[PDB]
Order: C-alpha cells, then sequence, then structure tokens
C-alpha cells in the first residue's frame, strides 16, 4: 500500500471551546485517500506503523497553544507554543506509531488559537513506514 | 532509487534583498546526488512522493524570520519565527509532496536572517517515499 | 529489517552538570529492539541510511536550552531554545545519517533543562531509511 498525506490549514482556528479536533482544509498528498480534511483525523487503513509530523502556528494572542497528537481518545505526543509579545509561535512535534486498521490520528487544540493563511504554516501530515 | 539528503547552513546567511534561495554548504548525506549545495536545490530525478523537513535558526535581531519551502516558482509551506528581545527562533516545518522528474525543491528566505556555525542549527533535507 | 523507536520524556531532566545523555523513559515503538531507554542512545543494528526527529521542550527558567544530536562523539545537527519571560520553548531538529552497524546516535543536554509529563512534549525518534 502507499498512504502518505500532507494537510494544510489556511483558514484561523479560534472554536471558542477547549479541546476541539483541527479540521485541515487543504491537502497536497492524500495516497490512500486516508485523510478526512473535515474531521482533521487520517484512518489508518493497514495494521503497521506510520510516522505522524505536525507544525501549528497560533495566533498573535496572549493565550498559549496546546496542541495533542491523539490516537483515537489517546494523547500520544503534545506541543506547546508561547510568546509573550504576543508573537506567533509555532507549536511541533512528531511520533512513529503502531496502528491497528481502523484507528484514527487527528490533532487536537486544547487551548489557543490557530493561524490560518494561504501561505500554509500550520500542517499535518503522516505516512506509512511499514506495513504489516 | 535511493534518493536523500541532509544538508546545514555553517555561515549566516544575511543577504540585504528580499526573497533569496538558502544555499547549504554541508552535507551529509546526498543519496543520488540531487542536491546542489550553492543552489540550495534538490532536483526530483524521478516522479514520486518526497518528504522534506527543514530547521532554520535566525540571528538574534529584531527582524522576523520566515521561511518558504518552494516547488519550482510556487510556495508549498511557510514557516515564521521572531523572538522580541532579540534572541534566536527556529522556523521549521515539513510537507509530503507529489514531484514530477525535473521539480525543484528549494528553500527561500522571505524575510530575516539565518544563524550558521559549526554545530549545525540550520538544516534542510528530503528523501524518495514512493517511487513511482 | 524493520527498525523504528519513538521515545519520550515524562520526567523533567535537569541534572546540574552540562552536556549530559538524555534518557527517554516511554517508548511508543521499539521495532529491532535497538533503542535504549536508560542511555538514550539508539544503536545501528545494520549499515544503511536513518532518519531522527527531536522535539524538546525546556523549562520555564532563566537558562537557554541546547540540545546536540549526536553520532558516536560527533555533534550532527543542534538545536536552541530560549524565551526570556521566562516561558517554555521548544528545541526541535533532524537530520538523514549515513550510519555503519554499532554507530550510536543520542541527545545530548549541552545546557538548560527538560520539561517531562504525562502529555509527552518532549520526544526522540529514528527509523530505517535504506538498508545497506
Ligand atoms: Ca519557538
Amino acid at each position: 500500500l502507499r498512504v502518505a498525506f500532507s494537510a494544510a490549514r489556511t483558514a484561523n482556528f479560534a472554536p471558542g471551546t477547549l479541546d476541539q479536533p483541527i479540521a485541515f482544509d487543504l491537502l497536497h498528498t492524500n495516497l490512500g485517500d486516508m485523510f478526512d480534511t473535515g474531521s482533521g483525523r487520517f484512518t489508518c487503513p493497514a495494521t503497521g506503523a506510520y510516522v505522524f509530523i505536525f507544525h501549528i502556528l497560533k495566533l498573535a494572542i496572549s493565550v498559549p497553544l496546546y496542541i495533542n497528537l491523539m490516537r483515537n481518545e489517546e494523547v500520544m505526543v503534545s506541543a506547546y507554543a508561547n510568546d509573550g509579545a504576543p508573537d506567533h509561535e509555532t507549536a511541533s512535534n512528531h511520533a512513529v506509531l503502531q496502528l491497528f486498521q481502523g484507528d484514527q490520528v487527528w490533532l487536537r487544540l486544547h487551548r489557543g488559537a490557530i493561524y490560518g493563511s494561504s501561505w500554509k504554516y500550520s500542517t499535518f501530515s503522516g505516512f506509512l513506514l511499514y506495513q504489516d
């Protein structure tokens, strides 16, 4: 199988409620058709090891940015960014995860707000490394 | 094909004109010989999906750092970093891109200035994920 | 061979001596059994090209964070993070390295202190790209 996605958000996300999934409207690639832009979820099509990377730019507001990489309902890794000016700042992390078919991987906006524009600062990608 | 590069800049880049390509003088790997240090460009040797990652440390000056990952003449993803002290800060992003043979991928210094030293803070890498 | 690890630190690291290796207590994956949590070292099981990524969150103290990605006793790439508030900040980088069997890759805390918690902000991963 060839499975890879690379997504970006081109409009801000500032929902007004904590702990929301982050949709990504734009895709550069979606090999395998397993990323869903509206929900922001990647669905595992085949048990195996997958690599994920994300970079999220915060709005220049005095609220810190907290991002979680979720697998189903579990926090796998997290990222923090804040600047007191307040200026933009970037919350980023990565993971290599063992997934089972049907598992979903997604980013949660725990706190803060996300910058989106056509220059695609805020991104989320993943790819299949080893298929079972 | 085996295609992968991992480059670093070991001297500062502060050109004095906006929107300049970023050369990377040092290579840890250049499997496939497709990265050119002088131009900072990766040339696609075979249509396929490629992964790119970059981390760029800014000079501690009161000019923000804006980096674009370019494919040919198009902005694919971007990164921002700034600190008001001013301190060093890091502009980073990644992408998984569908490339065609002959396409070129490179980093553009939109604004700001880059820190280079022998400890290799400022880096740019890529590798072939799926060959067509 | 299938070789990949993805580690996180869930407790702080503030050793009180500069230039210390960083242990990572938690693993999401350790395909090939080549990451050692206590030493923080990945041992190369087979000559080839390997990808490494790390994201390290600093303690909110007025000491900057400097991280080196080491191969044996050599600095390969480095990362810096600091914020004057002082706030948390993230030191991150990546590399694609040609390794020989027996080589060890690890992260060095040059200066600063690392934040660890159950939300897994501070991470280190690697995987085999091309086996010789
Ligand atoms: Ca930062």
